[PDB]
C-alpha cells in the first residue's frame, strides 16, 4: 500500500499535515462567520465584511495547498468534520480583529510545531514547504492584525461607533 | 430583537435557510474530497480533479448567496459543523460521478422543500430567490452529471482504465 | 591554496557537490538514451522522445548550477567519467517511465544526503541552495512520473500499443 | 510590555538583530567613504565611485529590512552609534576592493552566527529570513569582489595606473 | 599636498563642511529612527513612517551633495562617528513632528553659520552653494513641519488617537 | 532484426557513427570543464567562460544530430562512457584556446576518416551528411581558434594578465 512516490515522508508528518488541513478549513469557516456578521443590517460595516471574506478565501487556498502537498509526497488525505466557530455574534470590529489575531497566532503555533516535526524527522522538503509558503505569511498576518487592533483601540473602539465607521472607510476601504 | 428590515419572513423560513447553508457547505466539502482523490498519484486524472474542484467552489458560492439572503431578509445566520464526507476513497471516475449525481439530487430535494415552505408561508420573494438562483442550476447540474455517467458507462468504465482516461481528456478537458 | 572567497565551506561538502555533479550528468545521459530509443523507426513515439530529451537538457542545467555553486563557494570542480546508461533498449514507454521514476528517486536520495551533510556541517547557505533549487523540483518530478506510470498501467501498457500511442498523443503531446 | 504580535521570538534573537542592524549601517558608511575617495580629483575613478556608492545604498536597504523584521516580530529596535570607517584614504582601487572583500566576509560571518542562533532557538521564521534575504546575497557579493580583486591583480594593479583605469572603464563601466 | 583644483577655499570652510556632513548624516539617522517607531505594531501609523523615511533619505542626499562639494573644491572629507538619536521611543506623531521641527531649526542654524563663514572668507562659490541648495530647502521644511504641528495640535493630538489617525490618512497619505 | 528503413548502410558506417557520437559528447565535456575553469574566482574571465560554454552546448547538438542520423538510417545507437577531460586546471586563456584547437583538429580528423569510410562503402547520403553538417563547421572552428591563439600570443599572453583581460573584453565580449 506504500505510494510509488513516497520517499522520506514519515507517518507522523502525514498525520500532522492532515491536522493542519482541518485547522486551515476551520480558520476559513471562522472568517466566513465574521464576514457575514459585518453584513448584518444592525452592524453594516461593508469593508470589515470584505476583509474577513478575503481572509476566508485565503485560508481555504492554504488548506488546498496542504492537500496538494499531501498527494505530492504520497500521503493520504483524511478529512474530518469542520467545527463551527466559537461565536455567532462577533460584537464589534475590534472584537473580531482581536479574535482574528488570536486565531492567527494559534495557526502559527501549529505551523511551528509542524516545522519542528519536519526538522526532527529530517524532512527538509517539508520544512522548506512550511517556511516558504506558511511562516512569513503568518508573521505578516499577525503584524497586520496587530496594527488594526492598535488603530481601533487608539481611535476609541468599540465605544465609539464613529471609530469603527472611519476605520472601515479609511483603513479597510 | 426583530430586525428593522424584517418583513414577511417567517421563523420557519429562516431556520430552513440555515439548514440549506449547511447543506451547501457540506456539498462543497464533498466535492473538495473528490477533487483531491483524483489528484492522487495512484489515480492521476487531472481533469476529474479540476471538474470537482470547480464544483466545490461553486457550492461555496451557493452557500454564501444564502448567507447574503439571510441578512437581506433580517434573519440571523447560525452555522453548524460541516460533516466530513462519507468516503475518503472515491474508487473511480464513474463512482464519483454517480455519488455527485446522488448528492445533487439530495440538494435539489432540499431546495424543493424550501420552495414549498416559502409558498406555504406566502413568501414570494423567497420563493422567487430559490427559483431564480437555485432550481434551474440544479436541473442543469443533474442533467450534466447524468450525461457523464451515461458516457462513462457506455465507454466501459470503471473496468476500462482507457475509458476514464479518454473521458478525462475529451469530455472534461 | 584556500580560495579567497571560501567561508564556512567544508571539504566534505565540496566533495559531495562533485559527486552530485557527476550524478546529474549521468541522469542527463540516461534521459538522452531514452529519448533516442523512442526515435527509433521500430518504436516511433515522438512525444516520448521529446519528453525525455527535455528531461536530459534539464538535468544538464542542474549539473551546471552545481558547478556554479562550487565556484561561488570557492570549491574546486573535479569531473569524473560519465558512465553509460544501464540499458541500450528501454523496452516500452511504461518501462522507460518506471526507470525514470527509479532514477529520480535515486537522485532525490542523494540530494537528501547532501542536505543532511550541509545541516551537519552548519552550512545554511548550502542547505538553502539544495532546498530552493533541487528538493521541490525532485518532488514534482517524482509525482509527475508516478502519475504517468499510473495512467499507462491503467490504459493497458505495455501489452496495448494503442495505450502508448494514445498516451503519447494526449498526455505527452 | 510584551508585544501583542510576539511569538517564538527569543530575547537573544532580538538583541542579535539589533547588532546586525548596526553592522549593516556601518558597512553602508564604509562604502560611502570609499565612494567619495574615488571621486577625489587626485584619484578620479568615476566607476569605482559609482560601484561603491551603489553598495552603500544596498547596505542601507539591508539595514532597513532588518528593522522591518524586528518590528514584524514584535522586537524593539535600539540604535547605536555608527562608527567611522577605519580609513579615510583607501589607497587604490585594488586596496578598496580587498577591504570590501574583508568587510563582506565579516558581515557574512555575523549572519552565519545569527542563523545558528535562530536554529538553536528553534526560530524557523528568522532562520528562513536570513537564508532567503541575506546569505546568497553575501555569497554573490563575496564572489564578485574576489573576481574583481583577481582581475585587478592580474592586470598589474596597483603599480599600473593603466590597470585601474582600464578596469574602471571595462569592468565597472 | 594642496589639491591641484583648490582655489579660494579656506581651511576653516573645509572643516565646517566636514562638520555639516556629519550633521546631515545624524539628521538622516534621527529620521530613520522616527520612521521605524511609527512602524511598530503598537504605534501603527504607516504614513508617519513613510514621511520620516522620506526625510531620512533626503538628508542622506544632502550629506552626499556636501561630500561632492568638498571634493569639487579640493578639500578632503573626514568622516566621524554618527551619533545615535536622542530617543528610542518618539511617543506620538505630534512629539515626533515637534522633534523634527527642532532638528530642522538646528540644521538651519548650522547652515547659516556656514554661510556667514563663507561670506567672511570671501568664498562666493561656497556661499552661493549653500543659498541655492540648502537655505530655501530648510525654510520650506521648517514651514511644513510647523504646519503639521499646528494641525495636529488643533485636531487634539496627542490625547486624541483619532486625531493622529486622521492626520496620517488625510495629510500624510 | 534488420530495420525496415535500412538501405545502403554498412555495419562499419554504423559503428563509426557510434564512435563519433562518443567523441562529440567527449568534446562537449571538455568544453564544459574549460568553461567552469574560467568561472573560478582566481581566474575570473567571464567571456572565456561564456565562449567555452557555448562550444559545449554546440558539441552536444552535434552529438544529437548524429544520433538522429543513426536512427534515420536504421542503425542502432550504442552509448559508451564519456571520459573525463585530460585536465582539471586549464592554466590560462591561451592554453585553453590551444587545447581547444588541438581538440577540434582531432574531431576533424575523425570526421575525415568517417567521410572516407562513407565514400569507400558507396554511401553518398552519409558522405553528404558529413560534408553538409560537419566539415565546414570544423574548418570554421579551427580557423577561429587559430585566430584567437594568434591574437593572444601577439598581445603577450599568457605572461600578460592584461592581454587576457583585454581579449576577454574586446574579442570574446
Ligand atoms: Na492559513
Ligand atoms: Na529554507
Ligand atoms: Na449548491
Ligand atoms: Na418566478
Ligand atoms: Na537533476
Ligand atoms: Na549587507
Ligand atoms: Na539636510
Ligand atoms: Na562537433
Ligand atoms: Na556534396
Amino acid at each position: 500500500s506504500t505510494s510509488q512516490v513516497r520517499q522520506n515522508y514519515h507517518q507522523d508528518s502525514e498525520a500532522a499535515i492532515n491536522r493542519q488541513i482541518n485547522l486551515e478549513l476551520y480558520a476559513s469557516y471562522v472568517y466566513l462567520s465574521m464576514s457575514y456578521y459585518f453584513d448584518r443590517d444592525d452592524v453594516a460595516l461593508k469593508n470589515f465584511a470584505k476583509y474577513f471574506l478575503h481572509q476566508s478565501h485565503e485560508e481555504r487556498e492554504h488548506a488546498e495547498k496542504l492537500m496538494k502537498l499531501q498527494n505530492q509526497r504520497g500521503g493520504r488525505i483524511f478529512l474530518q468534520d469542520i467545527q463551527k466557530p466559537d461565536c455567532d455574534d462577533w460584537e464589534s470590529g475590534l472584537n473580531a480583529m482581536e479574535c482574528a489575531l488570536h486565531l492567527e497566532k494559534n495557526v502559527n503555533q501549529s505551523l511551528l510545531e509542524l516545522h519542528k516535526l519536519a526538522t526532527d524527522k529530517n524532512d527538509p522538503h517539508l520544512c522548506d514547504f512550511i517556511e516558504t509558503h506558511y511562516l512569513n505569511e503568518q508573521v505578516k498576518a499577525i503584524k497586520e492584525l496587530g496594527d488594526h487592533v492598535t488603530n481601533l483601540r487608539k481611535m476609541g473602539a468599540p465605544e465609539s461607533g464613529l471609530a469603527e465607521y472611519l476605520f472601515d472607510k479609511h483603513t479597510l476601504g
